[PDB]
């Protein structure tokens, strides 16, 4: 109901073909430890480390 939107607590740089870079404060919508997410800044989709993000509006 709102547990699928998150905000980045730390910067993250992509390592592979499937992960998603993001900056601290960037909001992510979620589509385990790695979550498929869409950046609400760039609209790009990829996997993010779930411990790098926290619930957000
Ligand atoms: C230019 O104005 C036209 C547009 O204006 C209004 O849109 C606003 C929008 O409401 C507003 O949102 C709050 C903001 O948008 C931001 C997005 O919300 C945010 O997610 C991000 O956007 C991302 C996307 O998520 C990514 O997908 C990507 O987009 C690029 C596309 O990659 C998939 C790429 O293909 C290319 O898009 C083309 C598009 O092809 C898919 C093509 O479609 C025909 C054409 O788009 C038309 C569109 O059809 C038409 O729709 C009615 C209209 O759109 C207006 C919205 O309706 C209006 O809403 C209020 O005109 C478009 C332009 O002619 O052209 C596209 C551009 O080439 O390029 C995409 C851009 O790279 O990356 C983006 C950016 O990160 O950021 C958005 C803001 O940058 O702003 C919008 C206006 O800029
Ligand atoms: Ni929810």
């Amino acid at each position: 109901g709102s547990h699928m939107t998150f905000v980045a607590l730390y910067d993250y740089e992509s390592r592979t073909e499937t992960d998603l870079s993001f900056k601290k404060g960037e909001r992510l919508q979620i589509v385990g430890d790695w979550w498929l997410a869409r950046s609400l800044t760039t609209g790009k989709t990829g996997y993010i480390p779930s411990n790098y993000v926290a619930p957000s509006d």
